[PDB]
């Protein structure tokens, strides 16, 4: 999971919607869980 769920269709003839978002993300610098598990 990157982060994105359920299958979207979508033709990006510009990669318009890309080139704002590339601006609009924002960094610090991760976040992600060091230990992965498996139950649940």
């Amino acid at each position: 999971g990157g982060m994105n769920f359920g299958a979207f269709s979508i033709n990006p003839a510009m990669m318009a919607a890309a080139q704002a978002a590339l601006q609009s993300s924002w960094g610090m610098m991760g976040m992600l869980a060091s230990q992965q598990n498996q139950s649940g």
